[PDB]
């Protein structure tokens, strides 16, 4: 009936049109050490984050899931400010990123102590059922992530802890896959450990252009997310044209009740500002929160995708995902 | 001749008896993500850190160099609270840790952008000559660190930026070596990029028990630190008995003017509290700030080491190190 947002419990039936994977803030681990030159400018950051939220609202978005990992600058209190200003529902996560873009030393050390996996489960339970730090905000999803071609031993600790927490709480799991790998493997591993496929979203699935890879993942009964719309020009990433091609094939096969769409935007980068070099910068120009609504959805409609199917993906699926 | 401390400039002639490598606070990268169960409690932490400072003061210590890396929870304002309460001089660092206990994703990303090395130099210069964040505190040393058996491409960016910053500022460089490797290589690499050997301390040298490894390093004209006293059993670490054996051999060889001693304590751990298992816990029982004075120095004097030699290491060498 209810889901935890940054403003507290909200009825699942009130979530409405949802973006399943966007970041208001995000930083690569290590950004914290560059505080002198890469200061967090909260006022400007809030202005930018609120502007992004308003752009989403303009296209009927009422809810956003922000799965910023705990080790990547997650800031629930900041999200609450965005939500308070805009009236958007924002659902945050508990979880760590994958090894290559994460900060593994801490839980690797606890693994040497023999307690890491239990500590992670304890962290998930605390943040799902008690609150994050002193904010009073509970996470509404568990974020999991794996490496390219491998769910590492470090990563598997989180996967097992997540399955355990899910069995206890009924919490939704949202995942990151790296470079179009491990979708089927994540689903199989989570299900081995008793996780509920109807509560799992395997992310970044659109990074792989082989429809058989998607169908192998869909076979487990999980949700999949095409959540990289706008990300073009590598590393390895396919084009939006290719993403649309893959999506159309799955919709023709009747998989709409298992698919959600997003952009995985980073609206405010933590640390120093940066500029992409020009070939890449132009290829990435559509990576913003309006892209699905201005470009992608019109293209789907051009191919004959019905409004009810679009509504299934943006409204029906998040409602079902967060319902018992 | 002055050095920057957490309280501002202090005459080098007033540093007196110094511990070259101790941490009031330290966290393994990723500790930030375990904030809920591992919150930093400032009042209690300050009480503990102040007590550690008072323990050092009782043995005549007037100065501590705290080289906590930027990515390992460095908190200069906290150090200033400790120093303001106790009158201890505390000198802090600018730098990142080695890959295996560091947070490389941030500067790895900036390396891809082509700016990392310049960004690191910029950071070093800002923190040595202007201030850290909004604290008004300047770092007095640059902290460098390498991995086991190699200085990685990531680490080398910091090494080159450090040499550049040293040429400009005359700043002292303090290093970490991993598992008794890369001592000579660090010295060679820094001098090859124009760093001053009389301003370099190669750290954790006591983790290697081969006196030829030490003599190879010492031949570069650099300082070396036996800075792991009390750390026994963990990750290939030698015993204190073995450390004393190596140290005695070098002192009898006439190397006193190049050697400094410390414990590399962590007085307050960031993140969740932990307890070491029973075999390791007993082995680590002497890992505290009084150990050199209560146990090690008496062991050295029992082996014929005179007060003048000890004073050279604890007083003479730090004064020379920080002098032009
Ligand atoms: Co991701
Ligand atoms: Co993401
Ligand atoms: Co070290
Ligand atoms: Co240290």
């Amino acid at each position: 009936e209810m889901v935890e947002t940054v403003c507290g419990p909200v009825p699942v039936e009130q979530l409405g049109k949802t973006l399943i994977h966007e970041h208001f803030l995000f930083g690569y681990p290590g950004f914290q050490g560059d505080v002198t030159r890469g200061t967090f400018r909260e006022d400007e950051s809030l202005r930018v984050a609120v502007e992004a939220a308003e752009k989403m609202k303009r296209h009927g978005i009422q809810t956003v899931v922000d799965p910023t990992p705990n080790d990547c600058g997650r800031n629930p209190a900041f999200l609450r400010r965005v939500a308070e200003e805009t009236g958007l529902n924002i659902i945050c996560a508990t979880g760590y990123y994958y090894e290559g873009e994460g900060a593994p030393p801490y839980f690797q050390f606890r693994r040497l102590l023999g307690t890491a996996e239990d500590d992670i489960y304890d962290m998930f339970m605390a943040e799902l059922t008690e609150g994050i730090a002193d904010t009073g905000i509970k996470a509404g999803v568990i974020k999991l992530a794996s490496s390219k071609g491998r769910i590492t031993e470090y990563e598997k600790m989180f996967f097992r802890a997540a399955a355990r927490a899910q069995k206890e709480t009924g919490a939704v799991i949202i995942t990151h896959t790296q470079e179009g790998t491990m979708g089927p493997e994540q689903a199989a591993y989570l299900l081995e450990h008793g996780a509920d496929p109807k509560k799992i979203v395997i992310g970044h699935m659109c990074d792989n252009t082989d429809p058989d890879y998607h169908r192998k993942t869909l076979a487990y009964g999980v949700y999949i997310a095409f959540d990289h719309f706008g990300i073009q020009g590598m590393v390895g990433a396919p084009t939006d044209e290719e993403r649309v091609r893959t999506l159309l094939a799955l919709l023709r096969d009747g998989y709409e009740k298992q698919i959600m769409l997003s952009h995985d935007t980073v609206n405010v980068w933590l640390g120093r500002p940066f500029t992409l070099p020009e070939p890449f910068a132009e290829m990435m120009k559509n990576w913003h929160v309006e892209h699905l609504f201005v470009n992608i959805i019109p293209a789907l409609k051009n191919e004959g995708i019905r409004d009810e199917v679009l509504e299934q993906m943006f409204i029906g699926n998040p409602a079902a995902l967060f319902s018992a």
